[PDB]
This record gives C-alpha cells, structure tokens and sequence, in this order.
C-alpha cells in the first residue's frame, strides 16, 4: 500500500461494497450529477447531527429515495492517501464480513465522493452511554440483563467468524425499541489472522482487555470490554483510564462502594467476563448458554 504509482491522484459518487452490485454508479430522486452539490447533499434531507469526532460526523437524515430515516456517517476530510483510504473503506468491508444480524447496526449502503467516505446505516436510538447520562443513575438490572444479552448475541456472531470488535463500550452500543440494543461502530474491527501484523488500532483504554497491553489479540478481549461496559452501566461507575484503579479492575477487583448492590447472579456473570487471563475468560457462546441469560 505505501508505494503506489499515481500516489497523489485524487468527482461523482462511487458505491463502496462487498463486490456484489458494485463498484457502481449512484442514483436518487433529487440527485443530478451535473449539479455541483454532492450526492449526500442532493439525495438526503439533513435533519440533525447525531455525533461527531476526529473521524467526522454522523447525521440523522431522511432519504429522498424512500422517505425513511437513516444515519449517515461522513468522514472529516478527503483521504490522506491510499493507506488512509484503505483503512476507512475497511469499515465497509467489516460490515460485509459481519453480515446482517438483529443485534448489530445494519449498513444500508456506502459510497465515496470527493475523497469523503459515507456510511448510511439504519437509524438507532441513543448510545447506552447517552441513555445512562439521561437516567442520571445506575440502570435497573432488568434493563441491564437485556443489554448484556443483546450485546453478547452480537459478539457471538462476530466471534464465530474470527472477528474482534476491539472497541466495545457504552458509546458504541445503540438502543433499539422495547428494551433492545445493537452493537455498532465497526471501525476498529479486525479479522484475526490477517495483517496488518500487530493489527494496531487501539480501543478506548478504559475498557481495554489487560492482555492487549502485550499485543495478545483475540475474541476474549471483547468479552472483557463488555464486562466493564456492563459494570459501568449497572453501577453508574466511572472507569479509570489508568493508574491503580485501572490495574485493580484487571486483577479481579470489584469496588465495593459501587458494586455492593449488584445481584449475586449479575455479579457472578461479570466475574466470568472480567477474568484477567484470556484463556480462562468465558466465551460469549458459553455465557449465552447460562440459564440466567436465556431468551
Ligand atoms: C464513530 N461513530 C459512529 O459509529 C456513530 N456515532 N453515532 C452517533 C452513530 C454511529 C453509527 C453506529 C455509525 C450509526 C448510528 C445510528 N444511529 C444513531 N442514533 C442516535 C440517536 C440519537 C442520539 N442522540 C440524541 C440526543 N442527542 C442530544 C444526540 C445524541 C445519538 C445517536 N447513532 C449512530
């Protein structure tokens, strides 16, 4: 990748896909390629900004094609070059590899224009982080068990295919109707056994599995991250980025000032998920087999 001819070469949208229909031309009611506005500008009603960061922005939109609501994630600035472009496009690939699942945020379509990547997904509710902020307290365990089960279902789906999300956290879990949720943000997702060697994009340090400090990547890392995710939302407990507390949470410590009110059942499951040794840590499939996590 770091050596292509025409390294610097950079107008109308091109579909990004699983090599099915695409590579392809896009069309839409409201879109005329000879007008200078982008496909995104012409083909959607932009309703609000749902999120933003160094990556770009996510908008709530209404599609002019079907009049339905979606989210569109748009990258910040034109591709830096071939490696940046490949890195960003790989998020679409990760969706293709994951495939559709009721506990994963669904990708509807993706395209690039003018060096910008656009991912149009289903519109979900707020993140679990945002939900906890609105609640202003610990979530009732009845809510927690549902979110735990749904995100475990998502992880089992990824893990069965040798995929690791690597950034499981409340901010990347989105609420659905009637108590469900979905795992999203596949930007850091990796397929084990494929380079880059030291497949090095790092998730949020608050939720990182301890074995990742020595580069031991595996599906078990996601189970640990989800354990801390659920601990945080069930206890309204801020997680340390580092220091003594960060180490203790990775040595089996459950702070009594925060966790004394957990049911024995939920505590028991969290201990399984937070096991420091990834070889001993429960798998998502194994957790989902526990009667307490049944349908
Ligand atoms: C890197 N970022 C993302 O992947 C990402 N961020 N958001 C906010 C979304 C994504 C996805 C996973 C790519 C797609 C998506 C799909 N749906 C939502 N829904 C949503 C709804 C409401 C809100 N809020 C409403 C109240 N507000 C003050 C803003 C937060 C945030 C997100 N968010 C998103």
């Amino acid at each position: 990748l770091g050596t292509e001819n025409l390294y610097f070469q950079s107008l109308q949208p091109r579909r990004v896909s699983f090599r099915g229909e695409a590579s392809e031309t896009l069309q839409s009611p409201g879109y005329d390629p000879s007008r200078p506005e982008s496909f995104f500008q012409q083909s959607f009603q932009r309703l609000s900004r749902l999120g933003h960061g160094s990556y770009g922005e996510v908008f709530k939109v209404r599609s002019k094609e079907d009049g339905r609501l979606y989210a569109v994630k748009r990258s910040m600035s034109p591709f830096r070059g071939p490696k940046d472009r490949a890195r960003k496009l790989a998020e679409v690939g990760s969706h293709e590899k994951v495939g559709q699942h009721p506990c994963c945020v669904r990708l509807e379509q993706a395209w690039e224009e003018g060096g910008i990547l656009y991912l149009q997904t289903e519109l979900c509710g707020p993140s679990l982080q945002q939900h906890c902020e609105a609640w202003g307290a610990s979530l009732p365990e009845a809510q927690v068990w549902g979110y735990l089960r749904d995100t475990l279902l998502a992880l089992a789906h990824l893990h069965s295919q040798g995929l690791v999300h690597l950034d499981v956290k409340p901010a990347n879990i989105f609420l659905g109707p009637r108590g469900r949720c979905k795992l999203g943000d596949f930007g850091l997702l990796v397929e084990l056994g494929t380079a880059g060697a030291g497949e090095v994009q790092e998730g949020d340090p608050r939720y990182m599995a301890p074995e990742l400090l020595q580069g031991s990547y595996g599906t078990a890392a996601d189970v640990f991250s989800l354990g801390l995710t659920i601990l945080e939302v069930a206890c309204n407990m801020e997680l340390p980025h580092g220091g003594e507390g960060w180490q203790q949470l990775r040595q089996g410590y459950l702070p009594p000032e925060f966790t004394a009110g957990l049911s024995s059942e939920l505590r028991s499951v969290l201990v399984m998920m937070l096991e420091p040794d990834p070889k001993l840590r429960a798998t998502a499939e194994a957790l989902l087999a526990l009667p307490v996590l049944r349908q």
